[PDB]
């Protein structure tokens, strides 16, 4: 095990955001990360209405972003070297909505001041969430505003919370996909601070340490799960097409302290993304709308090619796997 | 064959402290600019609405069968939304990173008219593109999910209004200082070559000046004191000579789409974006540079064919950047 959360076949037809006096509601998942991060606040809102959410990190200072996306099918909005917020969201690329709702309460907040300096920056990222659920809700302008609301420092609701209500793995066939959720993770070393978040959505699924397959592709006639590979080599073993369903994407951040230049946080953030095709195979597949912001608050000064970057990345890479796993716990 | 009007359009120096989208009542007003443009492009429809309490809008560029599109983004300031490779709406809008909600209006709009079918392969994809327009006006007014939603409500058939209209409408020109700083518009430009079609949109908010093609400087970088205009590497050779940091404001980017019915592969069509945005520094200077967000959109309706290298997608290039070149003098005029 773990014990299986097949998603099970969608209702077609479903009521969408027109249908409701949509509420939002505080996501608190299953249980709580509590971390020491000061500057960064996390907030997460969902609608049981979907169900569907929206997790909000804010960096009220802002903070040097790269982002690093991969795949076929990412749905990405901003996507700023510089964010006061990064904007999760599920509802597909209509999701993008809420970093909207994001950004023009940042805007209320700072009195409607327009200089270009004070431009209050956010990028959103979506998952495909529909075959999860029977309905067609979408985070929208209100839910990324109410995620904000709801921002505190130093907590993640882990699981069934926010951008990972209606998240799901292992698409080979949707009869043996399985809920994910959202995970997080963080370390302190010395004054380094990492945290990972994550939210697996992939046509892929989540693997442990040591090659196990945890979460996705479980067979409800075998009650076993299966690495997808398995499944790809059989279909052209017997030479008929492969199947696998569209509407998968992980999107993630991680957010240091580490003060790295430009290229440093760029080459940071493909070895952190590339990392995850440990946990989460395959991964990187055009099926697939993969989305990673690096985030550095530009804190610390560590003591032509970087060995900071390499060594953090190598950490930061452990730090995102063991939230993947939260992710399918 | 463009006659571009030689009196000053300075921008002039905003008001600031003034307020935003929730102290309006606020009613979209369908575009209508200095003219009309009319052109035969079945499949292609324009709709452009703005806020007077801007003043600012959106233009929205809606082809509901769906196109493959490249996506080509250059400068430092790039505000885009979606990016798509397939889409069914482009959004072009001013209100700065605030006026990428323009596009949720449309994406929300298209879902409504699908009846919330959500499909993967039903997904309604809107690419969006801003413009930062707030020192050309007071207001905080950003394009909104509503204005996005009415701007594909008015998207007419085979129309566009030129000038100041919809995302065009505080678009500016030539930011080495503010003082010369020129209001532009929004421009389109159109050619039929046997049953070729090409369709060039653009919203120049340039750090640089808009020029024709005898070189003239026509829009932007307008010297009050001396009532001409003349190229910003006049202003930053004249900074380097004198030994004193050169000057120049932020908020600038161009904003384009280009539209045919040619069928181009996704290699064809992305070589063929990075050509056309790459032909608009002839008639925008300088451009592409790190104070600009640059992002044009190459748009195939892949209707007609052509009787490992594109002859086709260099030959039709070339003609695009022209049509280009006119929208960029519409804009401009
Ligand atoms: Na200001
Ligand atoms: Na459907
Ligand atoms: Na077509």
């Amino acid at each position: 095990d773990p014990a299986p959360r097949l998603a099970g076949p969608p209702v077609f037809g479903g009521p969408g955001n027109d249908a409701f006096d949509l509420a939002p509601v505080r996501s608190t998942g299953r249980e709580m990360l509590r971390f020491d991060f000061p500057g960064v606040s996390i907030g997460a809102a969902h609608y049981e209405e979907g169900p569907t959410g929206a997790t909000v990190i804010h960096i009220p200072a802002g903070a040097r972003t790269a982002v690093d996306a991969r795949g076929g099918a990412v749905g990405l909005s901003g996507g700023y070297d510089f964010n006061h917020a990064i904007c999760l969201a599920g509802g597909a690329g209509y999701g993008l909505e809420a970093g909207a709702g994001v950004s023009d309460a940042l805007l209320e907040r700072l009195e409607y001041r327009t200089g270009f300096a004070e431009l209050q920056l956010v990028s959103s990222a979506v998952i495909y969430d529909f075959s999860a659920r029977s309905t067609a809700v979408y985070p929208d302008k209100a839910l990324g505003r109410a995620a904000l609301e709801f921002a505190v420092p130093g907590e993640f609701p882990q699981g069934r919370a926010g951008a990972g209500m209606s998240a799901s793995a292992g698409k080979v066939d949707w009869d043996r996909t399985e809920i994910t959720g959202q995970g997080a993770a963080f370390r302190r070393l010395g004054d380094v601070r990492i945290l990972a978040v994550v939210v697996p959505n992939p046509v892929g699924v989540i693997v442990d340490r040591a090659g196990t397959v945890v979460r996705g592709n479980y067979d409800a006639q075998t009650g076993v799960r299966r690495h997808p590979v398995f499944d790809y080599q059989e279909a052209f073993a017997e030479q008929v097409p492969p199947v696998t369903e569209a509407g998968a994407a992980t999107i993630s951040a991680i957010v240091t302290n580490v003060r790295m230049s430009p290229v440093e946080l760029n080459q940071f953030a493909k070895q952190v993304h590339s990392s995850m095709h440990r946990g989460i195979q395959p991964f990187h597949t055009d099926m697939d709308g993969d989305t990673l912001f690096a985030v550095t608050t530009d804190e610390i000064d560590l003591p032509r090619l970087s060995v900071n970057a390499t060594a953090l990345g190598a950490i930061a890479s452990e730090v995102m796997w063991d939230a993947v796993l939260e992710a399918g716990k």
